[PDB]
């Protein structure tokens, strides 16, 4: 599913992401437009092998099983796949406890260079929220 950008604002509201470890609903609206443009099927292969999946890009090196990256971890307790249903509840799910990992919303690096200290409230701004 390709969201609209009030549609995934929404949804993400829904599920509890707004403020989650203080992150206002727009820096995780910037993130997900940039890891995958609002595409909850969006994947890409890391050079390591590991794979990122869903709307949030979240990598299989710790966080999802997709039974060919070597070494890695599942913390999420889900498939990968999950991540790219059309139902976020996966990748918020998952997002939350990578979040509070340690290093907040850098575990993102697309959110460290391109939302990080920008105007990410333009990126809820005339939503019905
Ligand atoms: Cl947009
Ligand atoms: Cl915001
Ligand atoms: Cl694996
Ligand atoms: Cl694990
Ligand atoms: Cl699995
Ligand atoms: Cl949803
Ligand atoms: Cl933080
Ligand atoms: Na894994």
């Amino acid at each position: 599913k390709v969201f609209g950008r009030c549609e995934l604002a929404a949804a993400m509201k829904r599920h509890g992401l707004d403020n989650y470890r203080g992150y206002s609903l727009g820096n995780w609206v910037c993130a997900a437009k940039f890891e995958s443009n609002f595409n909850t099927q969006a994947t890409n292969r890391n050079t390591d092998g590991s794979t990122d999946y869903g709307i949030l890009q979240i990598n299989s090196r710790w966080w999802c099983n997709d039974g060919r990256t070597p070494g890695s971890r599942n913390l999420c307790n889900i498939p990968c796949s999950a991540l790219l249903s059309s139902d976020i509840t996966a990748s918020v799910n998952c997002a939350k406890k990578i979040v509070s990992d340690g290093n907040g919303m850098n575990a993102w690096v697309a959110w460290r260079n391109r939302c990080k200290g920008t105007d990410v409230q333009a990126w809820i701004r005339g939503c019905r929220l």
